[PDB]
């Protein structure tokens, strides 16, 4: 009955990363002067260069040379030694209005909690009770160690540690009538960007000794587990340099670790009316209510939608038999306490609030106590 | 017992798959006279720009000009009056060698078959034979509404369409003993760029008429069925000048249409060695000559890699309870029958051949006898 699941995650200045975080902050950028700002902000990144891409259509005046400088200098990449720098690199705006054939079709004259959708789309929310945060512990253990990484980086305990990181834990489960329970870490992979002049043998001991064990549970570490340290052996070429970066690249590592499904959007650099977000977030919010509600040990929780329109085309839960109720039941049961029209989401989750570049690192979701995390105390 | 489920497609002028068939049509090039290019393309197009950004090492010499013009060409933007020409457009390259810290640690004085994979990372295959092709039939129906629509264009029947399209199916389904049963079509949802001329209601009837009924089978479609087609109620801006596209942001519509799962890696504009696109494909591969196989009905695999490591760090297989032998049976029949390694998976796979544009709209499964899509034979 036992099985294993590998997740990934990366680090603040994974130049994917980057870019999330970049359109993240001009997307606060926007919201802080409009709240009602229409943005879809992609960000390129590859040596020298951020280019933004996209459509915004609001009423602020944002200076996107400082908005994207700071983004990368609060990620760290400040010298040219570190292959990056917000000082001297390229910003480059290609960025025009949102269609009006959009606008039209989506907001322009429509009472606000009857806006259309921004876009078609599929959606999915998933959660586990194997974690106090209802995510799989795979994803969580590999956001942790790229935290930390990043905190021995900033506090000049590891200082030849550099921004770029990815970190991947395969865990050992057992099958528990549905639900899942993690026995052991498999597992795990580290790859840093690192100075010139630090050894191989000196990273590898540090990774494991400085941030493995500072992350990751004894009782999950034994004699079998894998490390995987730095293994293309060297890391020195890094971020946008080593490997260009887009916006939305990240999308698994944004939800779920492979546990669960996706729909295919990204999160970065949309607002609310943008439902491959905002119905995210709510469906999301969904799975965790039914967890914390004592309905079900995991669930996935699938809507979609069509432009201009309003209500979900459908609603779908499967609960992977972790509930006495069926799963028709439970949809009725979401049917019933969830209206996830875009105009209602954006009510209950505060989607206007500039709070986007605190989730475009570490995951979206299971952290910080976000809406889309305090479970709705459910009515059946 | 039943439930509802969703899948979308795009069409070839949708502005990502733009990208990710110009990503591989770089690739093709390279491959055509460089069997081992290194390549890592990505492609942005916005109003009149198509920017190539990431890695190349590679003995060809491509005429990056040409290639890009000429996939565009073919999509079938070749006028001002559409949003995009290939004749007019802004093609810039921002192309750099592959990072020589990445070369050294994969594949640089490695044997073929044991060059380490291209990064760390998971990927998922998945099959069900609720179709012949072993596709989910929400995803299938999706793709085919969109070729439909190419179809139309192309012949001159509808003369008023244009490239940019996007569609979505939602099926009622059965399940029955962990496999699903289709039912009926419960939604559909049609976005297609249309010229200024024509009007609405023309444009309804043709869509339901010469698209969905010569499309969809007739046992499928009912009273209750709902159809939303040109939802928005204007489309005439479209294509990147509607929407900024990006390769790796149809991820979804390459694979399975939200069932089974995602690792997260992009397909397009990757060599072999790139594990995101090749184990995926071999992962299919397993996937599928399980259920051809007779092995079970509905199946989801796992693998994950790290850089630099030849051999997966993990596999896993889950059944939906639709096989009478274990899922640990199973992994151990895949592990008996195949060799996931990438410097071997090339060679079951061809993967040096220069077909991937081919793959880059309607979905990289379930079509045309791809060598992924050929069952292997299983001893067991
Ligand atoms: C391995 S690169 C992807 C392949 C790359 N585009 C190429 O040209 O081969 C993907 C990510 O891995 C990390 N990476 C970059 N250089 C690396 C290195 N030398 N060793 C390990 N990981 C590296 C960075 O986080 C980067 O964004
Ligand atoms: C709706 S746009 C995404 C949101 C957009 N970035 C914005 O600024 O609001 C996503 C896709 O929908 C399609 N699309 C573009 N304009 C549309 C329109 N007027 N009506 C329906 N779909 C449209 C195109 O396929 C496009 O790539
Ligand atoms: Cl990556
Ligand atoms: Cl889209």
């Amino acid at each position: 009955g036992t099985f294993l699941f590998t997740s990934e995650s990366v680090g603040e200045g994974h130049p994917d990363k980057i870019c999330d975080q970049i359109s993240d902050a001009v997307l606060d950028a926007h919201l802080q002067q409009d709240p009602d700002a229409k943005v879809a902000c992609e960000t390129v990144a590859k040596t020298g260069m951020i280019l933004l891409a996209g459509e915004i259509t609001s009423r602020a005046a944002v200076d996107y040379q400082k908005v994207v400088r700071e983004a990368v200098k609060h990620i760290g990449y400040d010298d040219s030694s570190k292959g990056f720098d917000y000082k001297t690199c390229n910003v480059l705006v290609a960025l025009e209005q949102q269609s009006p054939d959009i606008a039209q079709g989506v907001h322009l004259d429509r009472n606000e909690e009857d806006i259309g959708a921004g876009d078609q789309g599929l959606m999915f929310g998933y959660a586990t009770d194997e974690t106090e945060e209802c995510m799989p512990l795979t994803i969580v253990l590999a956001h942790k160690l790229n935290a930390k990484l990043a905190e021995l980086r900033r506090n000049g305990t590891l200082p030849w540690l550099r921004p770029d990181s990815k970190t991947q834990v395969t865990v050992q489960y057992m099958q528990d009538r549905g639900a899942v329970l993690p026995i052991r870490v498999h597992t795990i992979v580290i790859s840093v960007q690192h100075d010139e002049e630090v050894c191989l043998d000196e990273m590898r001991d540090a990774l494991k000794e400085k941030v493995i064990k500072a992350v990751v549970p004894a009782k999950y570490l034994d004699e079998d587990t894998i490390y995987h340290l730095q293994p293309s052996g060297r890391f020195v070429i890094g971020g946008p340099q080593g490997d260009a970066g887009l916006t939305g690249r990240k999308i698994i590592v944004d939800t779920y670790g492979g546990w669960g499904a996706h729909g295919g959007g990204a999160f970065s650099g949309k607002d609310y009316t943008k439902v491959d977000r905002s119905a995210a977030y709510a469906a999301r919010w969904v799975a965790k209510s039914l967890v914390k509600g004592g309905l079900c040990r995991r669930v996935l929780v699938q809507v979609s939608y069509a432009i201009g329109v309003s209500h979900p085309l459908s609603i779908s839960i499967f609960h992977y038999g972790t509930s006495q109720k069926s799963e028709r039941e439970l949809l009725e049961i979401v049917k019933k306490n969830f209206d996830l029209r875009p105009g209602v989401i954006v009510r209950d989750l505060d989607l206007k609030k500039p709070i986007y570049q605190r989730t475009a690192a570490y995951g979206h979701f299971g952290r910080d106590s976000f809406p889309w995390e305090v479970p709705k105390k459910l009515k059946y």
